[PDB]
């Protein structure tokens, strides 16, 4: 398994989420990024799958006004650019 730096945008994000450290996996981060959407509670509670992340740091990483836990590839996308190998 590879060991991630995480860029300090989303460094922000993971901190804030209730992580420390600089040296993470994709599995980890994806952890986080999914406790930060709670603590922030980005997402419709009439709806729990619509994240809605558009007047927040990870809508400006993402480029998404919101977007669904039933297609995760936007995450992907920006793990991909936001994550040093």
């Amino acid at each position: 398994i590879n060991q991630v730096r995480p860029k300090l945008p989303l460094l922000k994000i993971l901190h804030a989420a209730g992580a420390q450290g600089e040296m993470f996996t994709v599995k980890e981060v994806m952890h986080y990024l999914g406790q930060y959407i709670m603590v922030k509670q980005l997402y419709d509670a009439a709806a729990q799958h619509m994240v809605y992340c558009g007047g927040d740091l990870l809508g400006e990483l993402l480029g998404r006004q919101s977007f669904s836990v039933k297609d995760p590839s936007p995450l992907y996308d920006m793990l991909r650019k936001n994550l040093v190998t």
